[PDB]
């Protein structure tokens, strides 16, 4: 919250963390961090202490053999509830080692062991006591244990609080999965979603949820999972969550034989091997971002009330240089620092190797196996200012540079499309403070999120997808397009339309609806907006603690005032 | 540990707290503390934040009604493992909105109605799937979910870290239920404890376990509890807990209906009512602990090599005077703070009542509801200084000062023997400063805790426990005994002599023994120290990582290295 005090602690050491970076990091750094010519992401954290920012957990790994988490040398489990009690715990604990998003991918296929354990149990307590129908037994009560389970899970990762007072930032993604057990954790997840969080059925913030859609899977009538599909559209459309990433185009921009998670919210790994040829995901993480006010630097090419494009070409290319030498110097603070840092993160599984206490742990970054990230932001308001449609070329130049980055240092660099869910008014703030109110720019107090088009534009769900699918297979460190759409609770069908159109053009979709709910009547319809809050159409109630009222107006799930 | 992120992070939030509270308490308080005259507790904490101590949870009122945790509204729960799961957070969340020891008193009879919850459901399914023999499915499969639900108490609890980076220090008492429900959960906690922790069955340091032993429940053979009073023997001598609590002198001391849990390691509540005469144990907290330097007081006595009676009267009562200053110091510090400071302490039913958001939280300590604390220690080392045994005496003379102090403020101050695992040493160091080495004092580098008889005296269980028991009497808000034996596991008779003289003539007490086991072989014998390490008697194997050597040298379970 903020007068909470595991919260209070946690400004204390920000504070601390902000005075010693003043000390770290280059004068020139930080003062074009101070003026909004770039923004370095966490300074709160890093480099006055050596984290890393997000991760894809190699939960997989951690299960199968042994792993210490806290003072316990953790073993197998031997049933699915006990999974997702020890899957709460690595959140949990990989949230206070790192300042970024904690990613379980395929929670589908890497729980479904424990499924099966759970499921043997049962059979073998059907002979020991005699059931008539025992197979229908095994299976009814395995169906209840993996429900329970994974309400556990949403509930743990709600009512937890990491070292910074804070509820884990987590993601979840599934849908690959088409055996028995595969399919049982989908609609365990999707289900307990749907019912919602706590007495009143709230619409929680985390765990993000998403699906993968794949032609055989679950893409079609025909398809085997096709029903899970359903199952999926109807949580969406209640919940937002789950998101969905097309597998086709996710591993066309990745180049990996199997579907790239996001760690957070939208940061992509690419394939990358290890020393005998294997694809390695999990285990695999992001060392930070520094983000690039694109806007700032049109705004900075003009003379007078006239855009210079060669002022343009000179100070996007310094900024970039300068853009590198952000990302490099906090990498550099990572030289010398040992795995005693982080036990759980490089000793005991979830960067999927184990460091002895004594080893350096950015020998494990090296060589593209983590990702760094130069972000971006505000590509429609560049336009505006350059007076035509420059996305795709910029961004397209941004990866040159980024190419010979990657090859000078042996880090892979990968151009990020910043979430940006307060960097937004920082960046239009900072810009204001120099340039007042620029029309169509900085007049309404906002950037637009990297190439997104305008939230102020009259335009289909359909030609919004087009528009911005090339961007995915460019931004390929980071991406994902939103639509806006009314309620869908009884257009099911509508909704599906959305999610076929966007899984054919694009890789990574979400669809932002409204979700609210009224406590004392019931209504599941969108509230009208008033000028003191929201109302209830039906009823007319007004007191926000006796309504659930969630949007996605930027990148997370929130309630607008 | 120390280098480990969020210890790295608290150790920042303790530096800024410590440089706050040079800003607010008085410098005559501060520099006393510098000097070792006394020892105010959790600087690094209080009163930058205002922050309690320890508590009894009141988690019957929490689970039997609504509570929001994080940002969850938790229902009571419908089964034993999601009641101790539940349990496992609040753990979690209290640990990081209070400095100390969280207590979950009685858990027996607390959770006992889930576990009849969980004996109805498998009731119910005997009846749905014709299960033959009906009484025997739902005990046998009730004994496995109960087992289950303590196993995973006790292994989140050593898997969480709390805002601070530690695992939560939390404590847990049983021992007055006779219910079927309640013998149950005993042996639960029991055998899962004597299972160990993890892979190789490990000494846990946490939770504190402690039994309450009375006449007519399971101190003798005749009891119905018996073969429980036998577990825990069993138990105590593989893992050091069960502590126990003799129930009759508990109540005789606190005043109190029903036997009262120490929140945290020992502190104890004296009997209090609320408005309608109802007597309250739950939900009670202790606001701080100052502690007083007893040998110092004698040291500055010291008129050349001889002790000055007078001198030692005036340094006396001018260092009560000082104590009570610096007490409420840090309770002042409380005033105009709101209960928006900690939402599942003061909101949301873990202090027993419910404020809202805007009340002021320090109107629920007041006229005697909270304890607050005025430690003291080396009583052995004041005997010496002053030549006769004024331990009795002097202890008498401050609860009469304390008695005027809680007439003065309504706070209901007690007499606490400090635990002092490392204030054993800091006293001693800053005493030795002035001092030098002083012959049986500051020689050997501490000060004996509280009352106890000297470590280093030729003395019999039954010797010590005798010297020992008056202060117990004494020293009402915090006390405990112990005693040194050898292995005693297969001598669990000669342990019971002990734990039932113990339980006539003290309040709190606890046997230290040798826990030890090698990896490699399997021994449980007591290793033989060298000066290297520790040794095997049987095998021969040195090395740390495959033993688990377990003493209690001061208050907590530790390796010692
Ligand atoms: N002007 C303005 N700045 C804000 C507001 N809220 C946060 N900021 C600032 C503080 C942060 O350094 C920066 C970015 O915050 P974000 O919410 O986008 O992400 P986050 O809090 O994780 O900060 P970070 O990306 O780690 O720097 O913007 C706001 O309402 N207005
Ligand atoms: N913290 C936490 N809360 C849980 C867990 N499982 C359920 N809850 C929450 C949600 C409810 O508000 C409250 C009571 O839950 P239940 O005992 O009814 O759990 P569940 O629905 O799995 O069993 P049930 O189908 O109702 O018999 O506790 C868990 O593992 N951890
Ligand atoms: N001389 C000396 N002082 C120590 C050692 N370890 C800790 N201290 C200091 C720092 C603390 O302010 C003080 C008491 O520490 P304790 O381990 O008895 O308890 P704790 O760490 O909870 O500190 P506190 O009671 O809150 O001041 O003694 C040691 O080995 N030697
Ligand atoms: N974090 C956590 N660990 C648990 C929990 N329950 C058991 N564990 C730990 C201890 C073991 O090293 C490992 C595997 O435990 P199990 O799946 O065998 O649990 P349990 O003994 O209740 O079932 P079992 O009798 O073996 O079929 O996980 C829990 O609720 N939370
Ligand atoms: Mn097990
Ligand atoms: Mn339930
Ligand atoms: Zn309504
Ligand atoms: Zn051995």
């Amino acid at each position: 919250d903020s007068r909470v005090f595991p919260t209070q602690r946690d400004l204390m050491a920000g504070i601390v963390s902000k005075h010693i970076a003043k000390n770290m990091v280059p004068s020139f750094i930080m003062k074009a961090h101070e003026s909004g010519i770039i923004h370095v992401h966490d300074i709160d954290y890093s480099p006055a202490l050596p984290f890393t920012n997000c991760c894809l957990v190699d939960l997989k790994g951690m299960l199968e053999n042994g792993f210490k988490l806290g003072n316990a040398q953790i073993e197998t489990p031997k049933s699915i509830g006990v999974a997702t009690a020890i899957m709460a715990q690595i959140t949990a604990q990989v949230a206070s080692h790192q300042y970024g998003g904690t990613t379980f991918a395929n929670v589908d296929k890497v729980l479904s062991p424990y499924v099966k354990r759970t499921y043997a149990k049962h059979i073998e307590d059907a002979e020991k006591w005699q059931i008539a129908d025992a197979l229908n037994y095994a299976q009814s009560k395995t169906e209840k244990d993996v429900y329970d389970a994974f309400q556990a899970y949403e509930y743990e990762v709600n009512t937890l609080f990491s070292s910074n007072g804070q509820t884990p930032f987590v993601t979840i993604t599934f849908g690959t999965g088409t055996d028995w057990t595969e399919r049982m954790i989908q609609k365990a997840i999707l289900k307990n979603r749907i019912k919602g969080l706590g007495r009143d059925g709230i619409t929680p913030i985390f765990p993000k949820l998403v699906m993968f859609v794949e032609e055989g899977v679950n893409l079609y009538k025909d398809d085997p999972n096709y029903d899970i599909k359903q199952l999926a559209l109807e949580c969406a459309s209640k919940r937002m969550y789950p998101d969905i990433i097309s597998a086709k185009n996710n591993k066309a921009i990745t180049g990996s034989s199997v579907p790239v998670s996001p760690m957070g919210c939208r940061s992509f790994l690419s394939v990358w091997k290890d020393s005998t040829g294997n694809e390695i995901l999990d285990g695999r993480n992001n060392l930070g971002v520094v983000t690039l006010n694109l806007p700032r630097i049109a705004l900075d090419s003009y003379i007078g009330t006239q855009f210079n494009e060669q002022k343009f070409v000179e100070l996007f290319n310094e900024r970039m240089d300068l853009c590198f030498e952000a990302l490099m110097c906090r990498i550099s603070s990572l030289k010398g620092v040992k795995a005693t840092v982080a036990p759980i993160l490089y000793q005991e599984g979830a960067f999927g190797v184990r460091l002895k206490p004594d080893d350096d742990i950015i020998e494990l970054f090296k060589n593209g196996r983590s990702s760094v990230s130069l972000g971006y932001i505000g590509i429609h308001e560049l336009n505006i200012l350059v007076g035509r449609d420059i996305g795709r070329e910029i961004l397209t130049k941004m990866n040159a540079h980024l190419k010979q980055w990657t090859e000078r240092t042996g880090f892979a660099f990968s151009l990020y499309s910043t979430p940006a869910e307060n960097l937004c008014y920082r960046f239009c703030k900072l810009d204001t403070e120099k340039y007042g109110s620029v029309k169509d720019v900085t007049d309404k107090g906002w950037y637009t999120n990297s190439f997104h088009v305008s939230v102020e534009e009259n335009i289909t769900p359909f030609e919004k997808i087009s528009r911005e699918a090339p961007y995915h297979f460019i931004a390929t460190g980071g991406h994902i397009s939103y639509v806006e759409l009314p309620d869908m609770k009884n257009n099911l069908k509508g909704l599906e339309a959305v999610w076929d159109y966007a899984a054919q053009h694009l890789d990574y979709f979400g669809v932002n609806m409204p979700v609210d709910k009224c406590f004392t009547c019931g209504s599941t319809h969108e509230m009208t907006p008033t000028e003191n809050g929201f109302v209830c159409s039906i009823c007319g109630e007004t007191d926000p603690k006796k309504m659930n009222t969630i949007r996605r107006t930027c990148a997370y799930l929130g309630n607008p005032n």
